[PDB]
Parts: C-alpha cells; structure tokens; sequence
C-alpha cells in the first residue's frame, strides 16, 4: 500500500472490508492466464491495441532538435488512455462475480470510459455526476445514456465532483458484494494506485518495444501530462529500471505557478492525507485543501497519485508545469503541423516536449504520451480563441 | 475507365487533360515500392492500421443467428474509413509534385479528412464550402481551420454543395499543375472511382486475414453501407473472386423508398450521365436529378459509384435499403450492447446484418464494415429523441 513514505489506506472501517476483498481478488487474477487472455483479447479487438508510436517529422524539423515521437493513445477506442483501466477493472469486477459498476466524473471522460467498459462486459453502470457538471456536459451524459449507463445527478452539496465521490463511496459500502467502484486514476486508497498503474503499464510496454524496433535504442526522455498520474505511470513504469531514460511529468501550471490558480500538486503542494491516500495536495495557509484550476478538465485536481510523490522524492522522475496558454499554443501547433488534434491534457506534455526538444541533439529521442484526442475540447479552445485580440 | 457498361470520363476537354495526367501518375505510383512503403508507413503510424475485427458476442447471442464480426474503421485516425483515401491521394499528389489539395464538403467530414491528410504531408489545403453549409457546421469549419486548412466560402447561387463543386472544378482546371482535387468516394470521372476503391481495398484485405485467423474460413456474407460506395468497395473488392462469399450493400432507405425521401440509387435510380460518370442516379418524371434524403449525411447522395452498378448488374453483390428509424434503432442497440457508438451511415449496415443474422445458422459468419464512429452524429440522434 506504500510507495516509500506515500500511499496507504486512510478510510473509515466501513471501506476497509471492500478494499481488502479487492486486493485479494486482484492478487489471484493479475497473473491468472485466462484473466490476461480475456483482457488482451478485449484490448486488441475492442480497444484497437496496440496504439502506434508516431514520429512527428514536421514538428521535429520545425524545432530543429530532438526526434519527437507521439505514443498515440488518442487512437484507443473512446479517444483516451482511460479505456485501458476501464476494461481492466470491469473484467476484474466481472471475474470477481460483480454485476454492477459505479464511478464518478467531472467532465465525463471517465464516466464514458466506465459506461463503454460496462456495455462491453454486459454489466450495469451507475455514474455519479454533480448536476452542475451534468448541465455543462450534455453530450457526455447522452453518450453515457447511449452506452446503457444511468447518470445519477448529484444535487446535494456543491453539485460538483467532490459530492459525486462521497455518494459513490456511500453506494460502494452498501453494494460492494455485487458492485465494483471503478477509480479512473492512480489515486485513492490501496490497492487502486497499484491496480490502475498495472492496467496502464501496457502503454510503456508497447512504447518500449516500438522505439527499440524503430530507433534500435531506448528513448532519452519520456514526457507525459500528470493529473492524478495514470497515463504518466502507464508510460513511465516499464522504463523505471532503465536508469538513462529521463522521466518528466507535466502538471497543469494553470494561470501560472505564482497565481495560486493551477493543479501542480508535486510542484507547489504539501504532503498530507486526502481521498484516502498520503500524497502532495494543494493547501491554503491554514492547511485546508485549496481548489485547483486547469483549462484541461482532466488535469484539474488538487491532488496527485502517491507513486509520483515517491518518484519525485527519489528523483527518478522530474515534475514540471505548463500554463493554460502554453497548452493552447501546443493544441493549435500539433493540429496544423501533424494533423492530430490533441486533448488539452496531452497538449501540456506536447508543450513541454517542444521546449525540451529545442535544447537537445537531433540524434536524441523524446516519447510524448498523447493521452487523448481533443474533439471533446473544441468548445473550450474556440472560447479562448474568441477572447484573443 | 469502365466497369461493364458504367463509369467513363464524361467531362469538358478542360478537365480531360488533368484527369489524363492523374491516370499516368497513378499507373507510375500504384505499384511503386517507395509510394507503397510511405503509404503503409502513414496508415500504420499515423492512421493506426491495421484496424481490429471485433466479434460482437452479445449482439450475436441476443439475435440467436449468424456470428457478427465488426471491421472497426471507427478506430482509424479521424474516426472514419475516409482517412485511408485522404492519405492515399494526398501522398500521390505530393509525389506528383503538387503543393496544394482542394476538396468540397457540406457536412464537413471529407473537408476534415482532406485537411488532416494535407497537414500530415505539409500541403496547402483549400476546402470549397457553401456559405449555408458553413453556418450549419461551425465546429467542422473550426476543425479544418485548426488543421491549417482555408475554408473558401461559396456565396454564389444557392450557397450549397452544388456551387462549391463548380468553384472547385473551375479551380482545378486552372491549378491542376500544382493542385490535386481530392474526391472522397468512388464517384465522378475516371480515374477517381478506381483510385478511391484501391485506397480502401486495405479494409477487405485486413478483414480476410483476420477472419481466417479468428474462424479458419471466409465469411458467408459481408455487409457495408453504400453512399457513393468507397467503404463497401474497400471491404468487397478483395472477396469478389471468392464466389462463395455474398456481398450486400445497404443504401439509405430514408423515410421510405415509397415516400420519395431516400438515397437508394442502385434500387430505385435510373441510368444517366451526371458528375462525369455513367451510373444509377435518382430521377423525377422530367428525367431531372431528384433530391436525395438520409438521416445519415454520408449516405445523402442522389448518385452512386459505377462499380456498384456493375456488381448489381452481374448479380455478384445484392443491394438492399434500411430506413432512418431502423438505423437509429441499430445506433442505440450497438452502443448499449457492445459499447461502440457507430456512425449513422455504419448503423444502416448493422441494422440489415442483425436481420440477415437471424435468417442464417450459428456456424455461419457475417462481417459488417463499421465505416465510422457516431460522435459526429450525437446532435442529430438527440434531436430525433
Ligand atoms: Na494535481
Ligand atoms: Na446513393
């Protein structure tokens, strides 16, 4: 449950039983040949794995430095890496004998991923979403409706994500016998940080094989955006024991690190307990959890996964920040230069990789995790483009 | 040029020259080692080929008939088969020394596909679009602008697709030396029907290898939706000389074939010369081209590919139709049962494959071409709810 001094299981006794049951079931299935055959079968035929490793020739030549490769998670069924974890936990729940899936979502991406995985495996899906988020995300709610899921509008409290998490936990305590709580990032109490990283590690394993086949050598740098940290841990984990492979996590710098309007937990956060884990969280002068900000909804989270807290502490990974403006510039640049519209989350990683490439040799290799496609973000980018001049 | 008694190059002499130059170039490159190496490289690393063949276990089981496999073109970069042809023609153009691509679009889909391919290969992209259509598809116009393409708005005449085609054709007549006219379906004058089919034939070749891996036998039936006919020709062509394999195109039945609001050209159309080809077109009592209808914008074409007319004539492939309602039924059904939101176009093919599955036995196999994903069609589906 620990990554050095980070992680744990800081939950009420009511949640201890369910988590213990999950850990035991995972220990059985994680190395079980049939579980892995079915998972790999669904990832191949339903999700379209493997995703390609793409050499961004035009972007690389424009910068005039390091070769920039994009791990094309944008091409996974659903348009985001989140599908990898949604399939894994849904199949685990079904093989555990669960009949129902519950999850929470703010912007809807995890909700859609969960709804999709549920439909595939013929399980019931209830997604907890704040009614304020429901009114903001009409298409994603319709999507979840289409996929045979019920969006439970959370009218209580702030009608936000926090309230949906509380209602989802309260649901799970009562229903854990037949219901599985599908967490969408490497966050929360053990064993969720480990399970989600294990179900995203396929990104790194493909990327390693693909760069070795294409370039006959390991990458110099791997760059991934870090919200909770699942896409980053996914591409990082298989390279951790490759000492000369630099690992760079890019957090949401928002309106700037000095503005207090960002989600850079590792950069500016303090070590403390929240959402059942010991990790870095954005805190006010008192020590209360400070609200976060990013133009990218997927990065807009006050906390970060404990394994990233560990990788920072042992200095195995460097953690940096890119601003809303820098991410928007990278969104436009990749679109026009390579004909790939990135998720605004992924655009944070593209933004930092473009800066790093300029200072590096043409023989050096950067792999960027392109965690998703930016179709979902077109309204946000249009509004920001209309606010110019 | 000819598929039996259909096809041709029925164009003014201004267009004959450029089309003849395109014929020569395609002949020089179609089997060229380097062109095919680059095309396969872009299809693999950029578009994400090969696309998987998915066994819809739950759909197969609830029907209680033939095993239904889905060729997942919905997973291609851009979310539709159109990308395969966009990359092919865009690369051919670049290797021909063309610096520019032009196209026209009404819904915006072919415009986006062309804009994406042009961006990849570092070519100028101008998309002719009727000012009316521009207003109706603001996000697809934004997409094209994001991808570095210029949307040249056509306010001349009705500000529709017809006007945009004329302006684009006038452009290519002038600019063919440095510009390639990118056609998105197996329609218009030679060599476009043959080129677009050859750049979509990858779908059927992959499907054949994949079905032989999964089942150790060829499929009994292959079902594909037919608008102009590119995705259907793509999955059909490699199985044409496999006599035992049945080929079914599903045209848009619309509000009904009797209602006069449909796009089933091969069904209720008549032979005529329009858009530079001899094929089946929807015609009124005057002989004038009747307006098409389909809830699926991609199937909303009064015309059809000349190679489908040939396959209909020689009875190598059957051509059926499915209503707007049956398609919406299949859109919801695949979404809820298999967790794949299909394009309304692709939903037509799913709908008939569900009917034809019931008729056949459990040991028999249907491959359905899932030509695209339905993210683009969500607003249309909500409106019809
Ligand atoms: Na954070
Ligand atoms: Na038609």
């Amino acid at each position: 449950m620990w990554f050095g001094e980070f992680g744990g299981q800081y939950v009420p006794e009511t949640l201890v039983g369910p988590l213990k049951e999950l850990e035991k079931a995972y220990k059985r299935f994680k190395d079980d040949e049939e579980f892995n055959r079915q998972l790999n079968y669904y990832l191949k035929t339903w999700a379209g794995r493997p995703t390609p490793l793409y050499y961004a020739k035009r972007l690389t030549e424009k910068i005039g430095g390091a070769k920039v490769y994009l791990k094309r998670e944008d091409l996974v069924h659903g348009g985001a890496h989140k599908t990898n974890n949604a399939i894994g936990q849904a199949l685990l729940a079904k093989l555990m004998g669960k009949t129902r899936l519950i999850a929470e979502t703010g912007a809807g991406q995890h909700g859609v991923a969960t709804a999709m995985a549920g439909a595939l495996l013929g399980m019931k899906v209830d997604i907890y979403m704040g009614a304020e988020d429901v009114e903001r995300q009409k298409m994603n709610v319709f999507r979840m409706k289409l996929l045979g899921a019920n969006v439970i509008p959370v009218n209580s409290g702030s009608r936000t994500l926090k309230d949906a998490i509380n209602e989802a936990l309260r649901d799970w305590v009562a229903t854990f016998e037949y219901t599985h709580y599908l967490i969408g990032s490497v966050v929360g109490p053990h064993p969720y940080p480990t399970i989600v990283r294990d179900f995203q590690s396929v990104i790194g394993r493909e990327a390693k094989a693909q760069i070795l086949e294409a370039e006959g050598q390991l990458p110099d740098v791997i760059v991934a955006c870090v919200g909770g940290g699942s896409n980053a841990m996914g591409i990082f984990y298989p390279f951790v024991n490759d000492k000369k492979v630099k690992l760079v996590g890019v957090e949401a710098g928002g309106k700037g690190l000095e503005s207090g309007k960002h989600s850079a937990s590792l950069n500016a956060g303090q070590v403390g307990v929240s959402e059942g884990m010991l990790s870095y969280f954005l805190q006010d002068e008192e020590g209360q959890i400070k609200p976060s900000h990013s133009i990218a909804p997927g990065l807009d989270y006050p906390g970060v996964g404990p394994e990233h807290a560990y990788l920072k502490k042992i200095q195995r990974a460097e953690y940096v920040a890119v601003t809303d403006e820098e991410a928007l510039k990278a969104f436009h640049e990749l679109s026009r230069t390579e004909g790939i519209i990135p998720a605004l989350e992924s655009a944070h990683a593209v933004a930092y990789a473009m800066k790093l490439a300029k200072e590096m040799s043409r023989d050096e290799i950067i792999i960027v995790n392109l965690s998703g496609r930016g179709d979902k973000d077109l309204d946000i980018v249009l509004k920001a483009s209309g606010n110019v001049l």
